[PDB]
């Protein structure tokens, strides 16, 4: 309900979406899939299924994951699946 795209709640339907993903981007798709993310057909542009929150301009070390907490720390999946602690933690950083 709360939930900005339902169509793309599962794993299996994240994966799919980065069919077109440039092979040129140093994040992969499972890395992205994994932390709620999908791909939306233009540049390496994504967003999360949940709180459709953003991202792009991906670079060889960044992790979805902190990415997610660092700009988006209210969301539901996220708290979920990684816990309040790490969002703090995160959010703490910067
Ligand atoms: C994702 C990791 C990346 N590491 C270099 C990163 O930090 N990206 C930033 C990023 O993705 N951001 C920046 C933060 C600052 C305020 C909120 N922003 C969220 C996000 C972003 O720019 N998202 C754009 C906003 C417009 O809508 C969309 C839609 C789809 C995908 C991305 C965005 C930003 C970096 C500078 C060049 C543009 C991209
Ligand atoms: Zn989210």
């Amino acid at each position: 309900s709360s939930i900005s795209n339902l169509s793309m709640q599962t794993h299996a339907a994240r994966m799919r979406t980065f069919m077109y993903w440039p092979s040129s981007v140093p994040v992969q798709p499972e890395q992205l899939a994994s932390a709620g993310f999908y791909y939306v057909g233009r540049n390496d542009d994504v967003k999360c299924f949940c709180c459709d929150g953003g991202l792009r301009c991906w670079e060889s070390g960044d992790d979805p994951w902190v990415e997610h907490a660092k700009w988006f720390p209210r969301c539901e999946f996220l708290i979920r699946m990684k816990g309040q602690e790490f969002v703090d933690e995160i959010q703490g950083r910067y």
